């Protein structure tokens, strides 16, 4: 049950951290990328890494060489990882130890994709059979729905899937079905309802037929406020057509473990797909929460998605730190965040199907590492998780890359592309152009354009500063073969273990989220006040004034 | 033609800036919001502002009182605006002076929505008649398309609109049609194609019929690389069905002024909708670029959208700085950015239809103010535009508000809601819950939760730090009546003039974008290399290694 004291308290107390500060002061802050490339023709070989995807038998190239790194920098960052016990915490997580120390819970999303059925246990009880049982249930169900064997209450094939859930019950399913759309069933329409704002469920239902719509109600407790309200509104709409509550069981399933609330809702207990307490929402697309993915692309493709993550898990678990890809990604984030003062982290996929990949990573990263209390209960003496943001390129280029190239912020940036398109329009011309931007953007950010080059091209002398690009703006480039299910699984797992590495160095809990509870408590209180004539004055003057303005504009007593 | 020397060089040289630094050092950095509210029951009255929308006869409440502001702070920020000549530059912009000093161009998006036909001129020639001529053309065309008078080459009514364009030719149309969807034609499907990635045009065309699809090709020059390629791919698909190039003229129109390239493409010159050089892309949805909006919601609603922006223009132009709403928003951004070190700016609409509003603002803000050269040609001695980001709430709450509440960054935040929903599902329950989160999130971020409150609620003593909320996290709350076309127009114009105010104080050009050109030049070069056997070695070692890896994975010599 109880375990050891943490290995350290504050990251700033580790000797390697102090060495990194001295390294920054003397050298790191003076790194000029184009000078290092001029002087070291082997720089790309030194700081690139290749990951083999054994599922689709391809390779993903991770190029870190346009980052603020020397061989000495890398040595010190790996030293910091060792002093912070990154490998020990990682091994604890894979053993099923309760490394989520504020909730006394294991952290076992890695067990969800344990496709080789390696021994995995929590509390000295294997989890493998239970994980596999749910997956088999998911397989059977998706086969039934996709084949048309599962029929609506009037005997029709299901053609609309409507997922209802918040946060991690929504963002993964959205992003993965969008990313893997070429694998999706041609006759299937998916809606993802998540906001409590009634516009969301309304637009989803407006263009759906109760006779051919299947609802997935995603909530471990089946008492999540927003999801319960959306789920109830969906049921009301359904019954307005189906009338008999017995038909619910053909049109609603539950991604949940609260069998009492599920059956009370009207769902047959045989149609709950459970996921464990040690599955965090932002780490849950691999679990029953992925059922909408398996419905859309088929179970075999979902399993390949799992297996790609598993190949990345193996890389993370077995690779020495110097060559360990997610570990280097995490250490770079610490380096930029805590020694260069970068408050943000850009991720830009040169891939339109991945348009919701940055929003997914934003929850993974910021909800994990937006923390300030160490394992020892102290307030951190250094900044933790960045604001993670992005849009797909080339759209992002035409929106905000102006600031990336000529603004006054250091913005560590990850660019991601597949070498092959699922839609090679016009003899590959679109894809060659996409590729040219992927390659040129990192080049441009690194080399810039000197005032001398600018003037050489004929610029008015007094516009030269406006057209100068300082360069020396770092990037990481990730080149996959093709975005298949397994390659996507490996890419997500990269960012999961990057996020793990950050939190291990910072000595924070990447796996709780106590920071969401105050808003929920205060919202429920205010909701009762909105429902209560004359109430709403027990707040600060701003909240009271807004609440009153709202009551007046919305016609509430 | 030529005008005066700028009023100042570096913002840091203004006396009011120095006073703000002294104010920060002595007082501003010690502001604790909950203490100021405890001591000043009139704080909400002092620092809130009300904007009347005369188009839909409603009021929008702007509450700035949960910001790091005292009466003295406000006095000094307004003083800084006066020393930086914010009103003078604003008046110059409305006069049509060439305030875009690096391109010698006026900045006249305000003329696009000059619905009262006030006198407006550039270079001593009125622009009003030309603006109105295009709008009348837009009106006629949209009436023809929506009524079915405009028919495809087989005589069918147009049911699919496909907009093709990049950056400002895409983001506004997307965000506005999404935001105003309740006003959209029930039988109309819109696709917005922007990425050069062929997946974008492919998915749009997959589910479209050439006989009922109308293309809007949005590009001033009609030689924009990405847009031209997408437009050509669209035409190829069209002709594969229509065969006769003469049918192009019934299915392609141009938002452009290059009549030679447009007709060469096959578009009838009578179907170009022009917009002026003094319309910036990120300020262009008000122009011909808004044609997809007018098609979807009708011209009268588009004109109301214009008129709401016009009401905000009037407020910006006529209101003394102390009560001027966009000016206060801009000054707060400078205050947080340059004196508190905040690198980011969150905008979270509590409104799912506005889900693409943050991405629109991200271009408006970052492409405008991601700049480092003053009007006098010097490199700024202070940070300029933030990274602007966000997602709609409540989704955002479940994604990254953990970091907002308990992370280690100062994140100035704007929350936006309408008091009324277009979709008041379940007797307003969804909307009362949405409202409760809008109100509670700003409350929670301000008041936090002390260790004493935490322990009072029964938390384990050694979890108290993990469940503590420090509070004192500032927000701005914007409460509209309902998101109508005019209210949305006023909200965008708020952010346009906020962005104006920032750049005026920083002494940068909010209206150029020289920072996009290096990526374009280097991409075209690399594109030729990809098309050339044996070429691609003339780069730094990283770009060369990536280019080679790409050629190998993509089967290029
Ligand atoms: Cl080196
Ligand atoms: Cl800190
Ligand atoms: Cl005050
Ligand atoms: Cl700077
Ligand atoms: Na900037
Ligand atoms: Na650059
Ligand atoms: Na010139
Ligand atoms: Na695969
Ligand atoms: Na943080
Ligand atoms: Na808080
Ligand atoms: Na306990
Ligand atoms: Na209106």
């Amino acid at each position: 049950p109880l375990g050891s004291m943490p290995g350290f308290s504050q990251a700033t107390e580790l000797g390697a951290w102090k060495e990194l500060q001295e390294h920054h002061n003397s050298l790191g802050r003076n790194i000029v990328l184009k000078e290092y490339f001029e002087k070291d023709p082997q720089r790309f070989e030194k700081f690139s890494r290749t990951f083999a995807n054994p599922v689709d038998n391809t390779e993903i190239l991770f190029d870190f060489s346009k980052n603020f790194l020397t061989e000495e920098t890398l040595a010190l960052l790996v030293k910091l990882a060792r002093e912070a016990g990154v490998e020990e915490l990682r091994d604890a997580m894979f053993k099923g130890d309760p490394i989520n120390f504020t909730e006394d819970r294991a952290v076992y999303h890695v067990a969800l994709r344990n496709v080789t059925n390696e021994p995995m246990q929590v509390n000295g009880k294997s989890v493998v059979e239970d994980v596999n049982s749910v997956l088999e249930h998911m397989k059977e169900f998706t086969e039934q729905v996709r084949s048309g064997e599962w029929k609506g209450y009037t005997g029709k094939k299901i053609t609309t899937i409507i997922n209802i859930g918040i946060g991690g019950s929504d963002l993964g399913p959205v992003m993965v079905t969008e990313a893997l759309k070429p694998y999706g069933a041609e006759d299937m329409t998916l809606h993802f309802v998540s906001n409590i704002d009634g516009s969301h469920i309304a637009e989803a239902l407006k263009h759906s037929d109760p006779e051919t719509t299947l609802f997935l109600i995603a909530s471990k407790t089946f008492t999540t406020a927003e999801t319960t309200t959306n789920a109830n509104s969906a049921k009301k709409w359904f019954l307005e057509s189906a009338k008999d509550e017995a038909h619910i069981a053909k049109h609603f399933v539950a991604l949940s473990t609260n069998e009492e609330e599920v059956t009370k809702f009207g769902i047959d207990k045989k149609n709950m797909f459970g996921f464990a307490s040690w599955v965090g929402g932002r780490y849950s697309v691999w679990s029953a929460i992925g059922l909408s993915v398996a419905l859309y692309i088929g179970f075999d493709n979902f399993h390949q998605f799992l297996a790609g993550a598993h190949a990345m898990d193996k890389h993370f678990r077995e690779t020495p730190l110097e060559q360990n890809i997610p570990v280097l990604g995490g250490l770079l984030s610490v380096w930029y965040s805590d020694f260069f003062g970068a408050q943000t982290h850009l991720v830009a996929p040169f891939d339109q199907y991945l348009h919701r990949f940055p929003a997914y990573l934003q929850q993974l990263s910021m909800e994990s590492n937006g923390k300030a209390i160490t394992r020892t209960g102290e307030y951190v003496k250094y900044t933790t998780g960045p604001i993670l943001f992005g849009e797909p390129a080339t759209n992002a280029q035409h929106s905000f890359f102006q600031l990336l190239h000529q603004g006054t912020k250091l913005i560590p940036s990850d660019f991601i592309m597949a070498a092959e398109s699922h839609n090679p329009v016009e003899g590959g011309k679109h894809q060659r152009m996409l590729a040219s931007n992927f390659l040129a953007q990192s080049e441009a950010l690194m080399v810039g354009k000197t005032p001398e080059q600018v003037k050489t091209e004929g610029a008015p002398d007094n516009l030269v500063p406006h057209k100068t690009f300082l360069g020396n703006r770092p990037t990481t480039s990730i080149l996959a073969q093709k975005i298949t299910p397994s390659t996507l699984g490996a890419l997500i797992a990269y960012y999961e273990h990057l996020t793990f590495t950050e939190g291990a160095v910072w000595n924070i809990n990447s796996f709780d989220q106590w920071g969401v509870e105050l808003g929920k408590v205060l919202a429920k209180k205010i909701q009762k006040e909105l429902e209560t004539p004359g109430a709403g004055g027990d707040h600060d003057a701003s909240t009271s004034g807004l609440l009153l303005a709202f009551k007046k504009k919305a016609n509430l007593a």
